[PDB]
């Protein structure tokens, strides 16, 4: 795993029109449309989103952005995905 700066901006530039800075908070009905706009099924967005979303409070973060935004990619041009997220067991 890793980041480039470079890219991370690259995100923030269009993104940026939702989520400014790391000051912003985005409802996964946002999140799920803006992906699902790329191709990628809202069904495979779900995991993308609890991975993304490691507080869960339905709201995605700058963080939770870069994170999602990054891992999305990986998703569609890089290798396959483990799954911590229990259907209905959440460690909690
Ligand atoms: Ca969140």
């Amino acid at each position: 795993w890793k980041i480039t700066d470079e890219q991370r901006q690259y995100y923030v530039n269009q993104f940026k029109t939702i989520q400014p800075d790391l000051n912003g908070f985005i409802p996964g009905s946002a999140a799920k449309e803006f992906f699902t706009k790329s191709k990628l099924p809202i069904l495979e967005l779900s995991h993308i989103w609890e991975l993304s979303d490691f507080d869960k409070d339905g709201a995605l973060t700058l963080d939770e952005f870069c994170a999602a935004f990054h891992l999305v990619v990986a998703r569609k041009n890089g290798y396959d995905l483990p799954e911590k997220l229990p259907e209905s067991l959440m460690p909690k």
